[PDB]
């Protein structure tokens, strides 16, 4: 599995292609269906136990990973997955003849499609597949663009189609350059690894957003930003990838869709909990009260019916558990607080708040 065994290949390859099209995650995370995954869509286990997932990962990588891997380790897992996808293509009577006929770059494009939509999806493209086998590249490209595939992921699909049309990596070289040049507009001139405050302000100005708006925090959430103070190059590239954007105009068009996600099950809670770590000083375990108040006012205004009294109470540090539980309190509390359970192991801060707020 050593990547050195692949040094004779091009530096552009199927892993790099899928890193651009589907994204790379170096820490264990839950996918859509809630399953522990890592790398480029590598499912670790269906077990609810993170410890189980870590055991599988330590097993596959051959070291104590603690749930974090390097890009090279992710490529090793991915290459195993490619090998299995290829084996399947080669048993598929519809896909084998096409695959066999293609050059290496165009084979990568076909494998990309199989990763996205499975063999049955890809096999359904009967005319386009025949065109590819006959080297009718421009016709194949025209037909593929009329599909539901194209409508679902137009930017990815356009790159894959261009790869069929040309047999070159140009669409991926162009994407990388576009993202690099966009990133360079925002990067800290003294630290190329991040965008600092001046760059975040420029980013917000380019998106026509007030930095203090909830939209900006929603963006941070979608980019999984570690801290309000900076926006790393990795975060920027991973988020633009996951959102399928290569331009500010495309990102701007995506913001309303991010905002809509907050209505899906559990997503507001995920956003709310995200806010705590994002807002806090990294060197600290807890969140300074003044900063907690600022973010509570941003995210809970119009949701927490006692927010104004909460402010008054506090104006007379916050740990993660207390932050988290305020949302639960907000959700369960009656309009008159008459259903508060003092034995519910709420934070002392909330017990004290209820005692303060009832006389008001
Ligand atoms: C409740 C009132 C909060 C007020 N401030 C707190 C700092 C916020 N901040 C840093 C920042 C951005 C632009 C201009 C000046 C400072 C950030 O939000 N960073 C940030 C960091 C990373 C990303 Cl991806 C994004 Cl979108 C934003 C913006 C809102």
């Amino acid at each position: 599995q050593d990547l050195e065994n692949l040094y004779f290949q091009g530096s552009m390859n199927i892993f790099e292609m899928l890193r651009i099209d589907e994204g790379l995650r170096l820490k264990i995370y839950k996918d859509t269906e809630g399953y522990y995954t890592i790398g480029i869509g590598h499912l670790l286990t269906k077990s609810p136990s993170l410890n189980a997932a870590k055991s599988e990962l330590d097993k596959a990588i051959g070291r104590n990973t603690n749930g974090v891997i390097t890009k090279d380790e992710a490529e090793k897992l991915f290459n195993q997955d490619v090998d299995a996808a290829v084996r399947g293509i080669l048993r598929n009577a519809k896909l084998k003849p096409v695959y066999d006929s293609l050059d290496a770059v165009r084979r990568a494009a076909l494998i990309n499609m199989v990763f996205q939509m499975g063999e049955t999806g890809v096999a359904g493209f009967t005319n386009s597949l025949r065109m590819l086998q006959q080297k009718r590249w421009a016709e194949a490209a025209v037909n593929l663009a009329k599909s539901r595939w194209y409508n679902q992921t137009p930017n990815r699909t356009k790159r894959v189609i261009t790869t069929f049309a040309t047999g070159t990596w140009d669409a991926y070289k162009n994407l990388r350059k576009k993202l690099e040049q966009l990133y360079n507009r925002y990067k800290d001139p003294q630290d190329e690894n991040k965008i600092g405050i001046d760059g975040i302000q420029q980013f917000c100005d380019d998106l026509a957003l007030d930095p203090a708006s909830i939209s900006v925090l929603i963006i941070a959430w979608k980019f999984r930003a570690a801290t309000q103070c900076e926006f790393s190059k990795q975060e920027f590239m991973d988020g633009m990838t996951e959102l399928g954007c290569d331009s500010i105009e495309k990102l701007k068009a995506q913001i309303p869709k991010m905002e809509q996600e907050l209505k899906e099950p559990g997503r507001f809670k995920d956003f709310y909990q995200f806010t705590f770590n994002f807002a806090k000083n990294p060197g600290q375990k807890g969140l300074d009260l003044e900063m907690a108040i600022a973010y509570w006012n941003l995210v809970l205004n119009g949701r927490f019916k006692f927010l104004d009294l909460w402010n008054k109470f506090l104006l007379e540090s916050i740990p993660k558990d207390t932050w988290n539980l305020l949302l639960d309190f907000s959700t369960m509390i009656a309009d008159d607080m008459s259903n508060y359970d003092e034995e519910g192991a709420w934070p002392v801060l909330i017990d004290d708040f209820v005692e303060f707020a009832r006389p008001q």
